[PDB]
């Protein structure tokens, strides 16, 4: 599969812990997980990253 959400390369998963969107406050960024490029969610409402 080519899960084309360039939190991938073009198709290929980034380095497990590589931010899509540089969110801050509640959602502490949005890392591609080696598995998925659906700009994956990172809740962690409180502690950073």
């Amino acid at each position: 599969e080519c899960e084309s959400g360039p939190c991938c390369r073009n198709c290929k998963f980034l380095k497990e812990g590589t931010i899509c969107k540089r969110a801050r406050g509640d959602d502490m960024d949005d890392y591609c997980n080696g598995k998925t490029c659906d700009c994956p969610r990172n809740p962690h409402k409180g502690p950073a990253t």
